């Protein structure tokens, strides 16, 4: 059956493969098993490591007796299995979105289909071929033949599930010879598009099993736990290949025998056995039992979690406790091995997600790693199980009645091989935008098959109901609704595409207060960039389009919540603070009083403590710490704090701020002593005719030039604007001041920026109608300016005019009233934007830090008095676009080390910024290497700014944070400040 | 044996520091195949290359320079080069005055010179490799006169048993031990010994026993004047790898000292400033028997007594192992 074209066929998925099975390794002792290192085992070879490699453009000029024994592979390359070959120097890099990028036209695919040839010999010892040989490919990408020895031995077909042979007849004792061919494109690339990049070869591991001629083959462990709890029973269906005399025991946690068997099974029979009072399992105490099976020569080790997981009027249970889950989508990507995940890079994920409150993890799109579902068997996480299947067609193979064996041997094979996973609450049918006949088929099996875990499908016997990105108002008219009689799961909502997901609170205020509501998964975890080298030496992440790949859905694979070296962005930590699972309020704070209210599901509050903070403009006044807290779930606890109002109120008359972080008490596997959870705040109430003299002014080609006691400002009174500050000499500015109504597009605004792109907000100027300059009778002089912005083709958007104050110490005041056009859709922002000159480094602020925030994006942020530099301002993106601003800011001092500089204040707070970059360098630049900083500072003072929204995929920016306001008044003060004496 | 850790950690917020905040640590300790694999052992010899295969392994010595020069498993290449002893490191700014008399003495570079090699087989199917070998530099008379036995099993271990002596108007010598040179790749280091940070005979108050995980550019500490950096005293095991954990694995008779950089110490030891040092794409891995400390011979008293490498006839007992580190 050499080559008759099985991957154009689909009447031949497979040849010569193994039905599917458990997941499990033969072991020799319980010692040995109990350290999962399975090449310590006699009964497992290893055949990673270094094959031999031939790369070809077609399958067309590939040789035609490769495969043979006596062949010369030594002009071949050498590559090291396990690893996909598209990072290491054959075809390039290819990200695509959910077109396909083959034409559409099944089941062919294109004649160039690139194809590799691995080559590889073994031993084999004397006691091998006295018993079954069998061979595990753990995953190949698309399709792959098998020769052992020169003879063919198998063909298979599905890239993210395993594949077992059996190389009985074909292996002798002493050298053999595997040869593999492995091609890009079959007939199932039509059910695996995607949204990812796509690689090729031979990926996860590769080994040697030698198991007996009379071999327990199946294993499928049931817990069977009673109706309220109390009692439960272990149901091991075990399956063999003949008579076989089978031991098993069964242990607690704590290491101690409960149970012992054993029995005579003769192909198909259970083994059930007792556990009187039950541990359960959940996410945050994971807590599992441990199944020794011994026959013959192996020993199999499984570890069983107590669970039961149901639907009872409408609101889903785990435990009989109402549970709502908080998850992320997760794809297997590295920035460097592509879809080669190692053990260390995943326990370093599953780390940075404990310790910012994620319990459930969706495996997005297919099936992961078998290790992985170990690891989340141990760290405790609610795992969503998704199928390896997605047509986004657009057709409807869903509904074409002989693609039907292809759709149901996938859910098969993955509901097979994770069926005793402890972590799995729910199999879902894979990504559908299509109800189909082919997925109620998929759903059926699987109902048959498993009952104890709910099923998912998406295109909608239904277990639950799902939506992709609702709008706040949508989840909340579902909820109230009497014909809802399923739970609402939301399956992807919250795009994450770009300066972190906006109005997510607003999700959690209602999913809280209401049932019907059982929670979801933002959509990604990571961010999908490659690491590329330039050819300067400052490496980057690349995106999609910079290997001349066709076709480019650019920075469509960003989207996440981590940076590709796993660094958090701001996003982490809004919904670290959104899905903490403490609560404190008010309680009448005069007094000290509070309410904590526990949002665990299984676990009290006595690991935690609250500690407490009074501070008057960032400077502490009193501190302290509470004993501990002992709230049961769902339970609300009353503290009281022991600070005093009397004495911190007559300190400076000033609004106080209590600060209260809830910190934990003992370190965990994540985390150490006094890690912060969540934390909360509250606001409690509590010269002369000397230097009128000085002042002096004159005016030449429109210069306006002001002299005082130790300043001196030159305003250009053709253009309205400030050109020149001075403190005792010192320049403050550098170039001439600008109204900006413009800045750099946010990933969240590629619906909005066609529209600010068409009504010329690109690049506006400013018309100044009549300008007046006078002098009060207290030598302080007033400028009023009449002005306009406009661009050079439409009618102009903003009409306004403007008051600029100098007074006798120095201060510039500036009171703008603006009109806006009627017809226009709304503003990025409106501000002042001055240059400041090279040296200024430091900033200093009083409000809501340390890092960004926004009118929609601001729940992580808490309020205080931050220092830091102009570089640390910046969050360097992958797309660069709009960053660094504080909202809610208070006063703000841009200055050199020394501290000389400018303080600004306004009448309401405002928003800040500052940069080494303009708006024009960040929206013209398309990666990071194309930023040139530069050596001046750019400070932007906004009245308002627009949010950032999940516009990208789903619901646009709502109507509270957008800039929507057609006349306004801004009352900034700008004063000269040397801060050292102030 | 097990290890108790008990850190004095403060409990309200200082203006400097926060709640969980440690001041100090200290801990205390708690006393608490059958005759398949000998067959596929193959020898050969051409050149002076022998060349031994096994099971699922392959290693190539040098019988006339004493050395390993390949060491494969699953057919991956494991070092980069040929293997050597190593008596000179970087020197520090404590050692400004013991400088001039080391390379004075011509411990500044130093080669090797085998006097007679012989292998022969075991009735196990065990290699033994002996070699009489002498380090000297090229004006003076030889450093160190010792014998070495390399023995490589039949499941591919490598140990290494070398007895010598040491010339008796010689100072005290900076270091001495096995380097080694790993391929391009070889990027995580993972041991069981005290850190996380550099410790040394005389300074390792500050570092406390674990098992701990990094990588080799944090192994690394950037002075402003180069010098001998990175590494760790009394290691009970290291594992030294690539990211997918193919690599090698250390054990020792007695507790070691281990190194790994991206720097040899001739370009430590060459480099003035930090711009100067150019990073190789290999990893040297450096094993030693003992390795003289820091002291503070800048200004004042010289290094004392305890802390020199003041020692005349030693034993080293190394063992190397490939590794698969996912499976072992």
């Amino acid at each position: 059956m050499e080559l008759n074209r099985e991957w154009e066929n689909l009447s031949c998925l497979h040849i010569g493969r193994l039905p599917a099975r458990a997941s499990y390794i033969p072991y020799e002792s319980a010692m040995t098993a109990r350290t999962g290192k399975r090449g310590r085992s006699p009964h497992v070879q290893t055949l990673n490591g270094n094959w031999k490699f031939r790369y070809y453009r077609s399958v067309r000029e590939v040789d035609s007796h490769f495969y043979e024994t006596e062949t010369d592979v030594s002009g071949w390359d050498d590559l090291i299995v396990p690893s996909c070959w598209q990072t290491n120097g054959y075809d390039q890099l290819h990200y695509t979105n959910v077109n396909y990028p083959i034409p559409y036209d099944p089941p062919f695919v294109p004649d160039d289909n690139p194809a590799g040839t691995y080559v590889r010999d073994f031993n084999l010892p004397e006691a091998w071929t006295k018993k079954q040989t069998r061979i595990v490919f753990e995953g190949v990408n698309a399709c792959f033949y098998l020769w052992v020895n020169g003879r063919f031995v198998g063909y298979s077909q599905g890239s993210r599930i395993p594949a077992e042979f059996d190389l009985t007849p074909f292996v002798a004792a002493g050298r053999n010879r595997l040869a593999v061919l492995v091609l890009k494109w079959c007939d199932g690339t039509y059910l695996e598009d995607q949204d990812v990049w796509r690689f090729s070869g031979i990926y996860r591991d590769v080994y040697l099993l030698s198991r007996d001629n009379t071999h327990i083959r199946d294993v499928f462990n049931q817990p069977l736990l009673s109706d309220d709890l109390s009692e439960g029973k272990l149901r091991s269906e075990i399956e063999t290949t003949g008579s076989l005399t089978i031991q098993a025991e069964l242990r607690d946690p704590a290491g101690k025998l409960i149970g012992q068997k054993e029995a005579q099974i003769d192909g198909k029979g259970a083994m059930e056995l007792d556990v009187p009072q039950p541990q359960l399992w959940n996410a945050e105490q994971p807590r599992l039992y441990e199944l020794i099976l011994t026959a013959g020569q192996e020993v199999l080790r499984f570890r069983v979690g107590f669970k039961k997981v149901e639907i009872t009027d409408g609101i889903f249970r785990i435990n009989g406790r109402a549970v709502k889950l908080k998850g992320v989508n997760r794809h297997d990507s590295h920035p460097e091995l592509g879809q080669t995940i190692p053990v260390n890079h995943m326990i370093a994920d599953l780390k940075l997600m404990k310790r910012h409150n994620i319990n459930t993890i969706r495996t997005s799109h297919y099936p992961n790693d078998p290790k992985f579902l170990d690891l989340c068997d141990e760290f405790g996480f609610y795992i969503i199980d998704e199928a390896d299947l997605e047509c986004h067609g657009v057709h409807k193979l869903s509904n074409n009645p002989d693609w039907k064996e292809a759709f149901v041997e996938r859910a098969v094979r993955m509901v097979e091989r994770d069926k005793n996973h402890a972590s799995v609450i729910i199999w879902s049918m894979g990504n559908e935008s299509g109800y189909g006949d082919n997925h109620i088929a998929m759903a059926e099996w699987t109902k048959a098959r498993d009952a104890s875990r709910l099923v998912h499908y998406e295109g909608a016997c239904l277990d639950l109901d799902s939506r992709m990105y609702p709008s706040v108002k949508e989840i909340e008219r579902y909820a109230l609704d009497e014909n809802s009689t399923k739970p609402l799961f939301l399956c992807e909502y919250s795009h994450a595409m770009g300066n972190g997901p906006g109005d997510l609170q607003d999700y959690w205020n209602v999913i809280y207060r209401y049932p019907k509501l059982m929670g979801g998964c933002v959509w990604e975890w990571c961010d999908h960039g490659i690491a590329a080298e330039t050819p300067d030496g400052q490496r980057y992440y690349a995106y999609g389009g910079d290997f001349g790949d066709q076709p480019n859905d650019r920075n469509f694979c960003i989207d996440g919540l981590v940076f590709p070296d796993r660094r958090p962005h701001t996003g982490l930590l809004e919904l670290k603070q959104v899905i903490a699972p403490v609560l404190i309020e008010a309680e009448d704070v005069a007094q000290g009083r509070f309410r904590v209210l526990n949002r665990y599901d299984f676990s009290n509050l006595s690991h935690l403590a609250v500690s407490w903070k009074l501070e008057q403009e960032g400077d502490v006044l009193q501190q302290g710490r509470s004993g501990l807290l002992t709230a049961a779930p769902g339970e609300t606890e009353i503290i009281s704090l022991p600070y005093d109002l009397t004495v911190a109120q007559e300190e400076g008359t000033g609004p106080l701020t209590l600060t209260c972080s809830v910190r934990q008490q003992l370190d965990t596997p994540w985390a150490e002593e006094g890690y912060e959870i969540a934390f909360y705040q509250f606001e409690l109430p509590g010269q002369s005719e000397e230097y009128a003299g000085f002042m002096t002014i004159d005016e030449q080609d429109g210069m306006l030039t002001v002299r005082g006691f130790d300043f001196e400002h030159v305003f250009d009174l053709k253009k309205g604007m400030p050109q020149q500050v001075s403190k005792h000499g010192v320049p403050l500015l550098a170039s001439l001041a600008r109204f900006n109504i413009w800045r750099a597009p946010m990933d969240n605004d590629m619906n909005i920026r066609k529209e600010w792109e068409a009504a010329g907000l690109d690049h506006a100027a400013m018309k100044v109608y009549r300008s007046h300059w006078e002098q009060k009778p207290d030598a302080s002089v007033e400028i009023h300016v009449d002005f306009s912005l406009a661009s050079y083709i439409f009618e102009p958007f903003v009409r306004g005019n403007a008051v600029w104050t100098v007074g006798v110490s120095g201060e510039i005041q500036l009171k703008v009233h603006a009109e806006v056009r009627e017809n226009l859709p709304f503003l990025p922002r409106f501000g002042l934007e001055l240059t400041m000159p090279k040296g200024t480094e430091e900033i200093e602020y009083y409000g809501y830090g340390p890092h960004e925030s926004y009118i929609d994006k601001r729940a992580s942020v808490r309020k205080g008095k931050y220092l830091l530099s102009v570089d640390d301002m910046f969050e360097n993106y992958v797309m660069p676009q709009e960053t660094g601003s504080r909202y809610g800011t208070e006063w703000a001092i841009a200055s050199t080390v020394q501290g000389m500089g400018l303080k600004f204040t306004a009448a309401q707070p405002f928003s800040f910024q500052a940069l080494h970059y303009t708006a024009e360098d960040l929206t013209a630049a398309q990666h990071t290497y194309e930023l040139k900083r530069r050596p001046e500072t750019i400070v932007t003072l906004d009245y308002q700014m627009s949010g950032t929204g999940s516009g990208s995929c789903g619901p646009q920016l709502a109507e509270p944070y957008r800039f929507t306001e057609k006349s306004f008044d801004f009352e900034l003060t700008i004063q000269p400040i040397f801060k050292e004496e102030e």
